[PDB]
């Protein structure tokens, strides 16, 4: 087991997310909390104004090898139609890692939910795909819809969760392992 200043920094910021303190005072880049059931992805959610900048860049904006999970750029609102979020595939089995779980298709049959955090709101969203290999804006219904029988088939194991285009879609990807949410 190795402990890291990666490590330590976001245990400490699990640590400050418990004691409810305001974390964009720390980073005004930050945008919620993100947690995936039954894995250690309990992190702090941050964005830039590109895809780019938080791939080698700590929740202090510092160098990190470990990064910081990061929303795509253009997302706007939390009524987005897929909230789309990057992290790494660390070593040690941090950040986005346990995407890797969702492999197992058992764990898959079980419903680990991915909880947004914001503003002392929890939004779950029911895992429905998982695979191995990108889109945030439909300009309608019907390219939304064919995004979601485009992802849903591509899932290493069919759900017994169904999704449609009243729903909305999270979507937590490595930066390659690649998984999906509904609301």
């Amino acid at each position: 087991t190795k402990y890291n200043h990666d490590t330590k920094i976001s245990s400490e910021l699990q640590k400050k997310e418990y004691k409810k303190e305001d974390l964009s005072k720390i980073n005004s880049d930050f945008k919620f909390w993100l947690s995936v059931e039954n894995t250690n992805i309990n992190y702090p959610v941050v964005q830039s104004k590109d895809n780019s900048y938080y791939l080698d860049k700590d929740f202090y904006k510092k160098d990190s090898i470990s990064g910081t999970l990061f929303m795509d750029y253009r997302n706007k609102s939390i009524d987005d139609k897929n909230i789309i979020i990057y992290g790494h595939n660390m070593k040690n089995k941090t950040m986005f890692n346990n995407l890797n779980k969702f492999k197992d298709a058992d764990f898959f049959k079980k419903n680990n939910k991915i909880k947004i955090t914001l503003n002392g709101k929890e939004f779950l969203y029911d895992v429905f795909s998982a695979y191995i290999v990108l889109k945030t804006n439909f300009n309608n219904e019907s390219d939304y819809q064919n995004y979601i029988n485009d992802i849903t088939s591509k899932s290493l194991y069919k759900s017994p969760i169904k999704v449609n285009s009243n729903d909305k879609i999270v979507t937590l990807s490595t930066c390659r392992m690649v998984i999906h949410g509904r609301l």
